[PDB]
């Protein structure tokens, strides 16, 4: 068995620029789940679950 | 048993260019889920679930 | 058996430009479940789900 | 007089987002004028000469 | 005489996002003259010549 | 006479995100001029000429 891994890319994020420009930015939250401004973010995972910009309410039993 | 594997990419994310020009930005949130605001996310999952931007409002049993 | 994997590409994003103007921007929720504005995201899954502006309002049992 | 100047705009260059991807570039020049790749440029002139990208190859007497 | 000047804006910029992806950028110049790559430039001038992106290849008398 | 300047802006340069990724950059000039990579540059001139970006081969007499 030969496997050869050359330059390869897995969840890779490069070259980014952003500019934001907001006089009022507000956020409310009772009793659930908020998830705002996410950027160049880059996982991976190897058995398992990959989550980036998860929200749940809530779990109940 | 060859794999050759070169200059592949999986799950990337490059050259990105954003503005954002806002007066007012508002969230409210009452026992829900939000998500506002990915830009530029790149992954790779193996074996496992792949979420991003994900929004779950609850879970009942 | 060989395998030869030359320069392929897999869930890619790149050379994105946006811009946004907005005056007002407004999201109100209540026990449910919103996403809004996903923006160049990328992605790989091998053996599960991918799901990536995903929005459910509620499970129950 | 009762000159009133409120929220006057003159000149003005705001919100822009470029990518640019090139493998190879270029420029020979040999006795001239070369001007290349001018972006979000603003100005105001009084009385006198208002040149952004002006080129002249020469001048001679 | 009464001047008022509120939140006038003269030859501005803001807001300005780029990204460059380039593998080679070559420059020859033999007696002339070259300008490349100008971004977010603002001036103003009151009474006199205002240039910004200017190439002239030579003067002679 | 009453002049009454508020928050005026004049040559004004602000909120600018740049990203380059470049492998290889060459300049090569021979008796001329060259400029090159002007960024987020803001001048005001008063009663003379305003230049940014001037690039001249050259003067005789």
């Amino acid at each position: 068995v030969l496997y050869v891994g050359s330059k390869t890319k897995e969840g890779v994020v490069h070259g980014v620029a952003t500019v934001a420009e907001k006089t009022k930015e507000q956020v409310t939250n009772v009793g659930g789940a908020v998830v705002t401004g996410v950027t160049a973010v880059a996982q991976k995972t190897v058995e398992g679950a990959g989550s980036i910009a998860a929200a749940t309410g809530f779990v109940k039993k």
